């Protein structure tokens, strides 16, 4: 049981090998849910699912560099369910970002921000009850 927006702090950043997990449930009627790994003010992966963008359902995926967002990378498979407990899996590799819903691959996300040791905190946010967040080395 976590309080939301919450922010995992990751130290000395991220680096391959590195697992995070966070387990939650989308409330009713959710609208969006974002996860942000963030190197100071920049994010360098922005993960943001979108239950009702035009009446469709799609996850976003950015950067943000200099209060810029850069070139949206879009994905039609779209795992969560409003009412519905999910497990998100965040594992740093070298070349990207591997995510994987409920151990479903979903998407990988190429880094953008190169100093994966300054990415050093997670911001996870919107409409779920989060029940953890944490980290691993695999």
């Amino acid at each position: 049981m976590l309080i939301v927006p919450y922010n995992l702090p990751l130290p000395g950043g991220v680096v391959p090998r590195m697992l995070i997990t966070i387990l939650g449930t989308v409330k009713p009627n959710a609208n969006r849910i974002a996860l942000d790994f963030q190197r100071g003010n920049d994010v360098a992966f922005h993960f943001n699912p979108r239950f009702n963008e035009n009446n469709r359902r799609v996850i976003v995926c950015n950067t943000k560099l200099d209060n810029n967002w850069g070139r949206e990378e879009r994905q039609s498979v779209f795992p969560f369910e409003s009412g519905k407990p999910f497990k998100i899996q965040v594992l740093v590799e070298p070349d990207h970002f591997k995510v994987a819903v409920n151990d479903a691959h979903l998407l990988q996300y190429n880094h953008r921000v190169k100093k994966l040791n300054e990415i050093s905190k997670l911001g996870i946010s919107g409409d779920i009850d989060l029940t953890s967040a944490s980290y691993t080395m695999i």
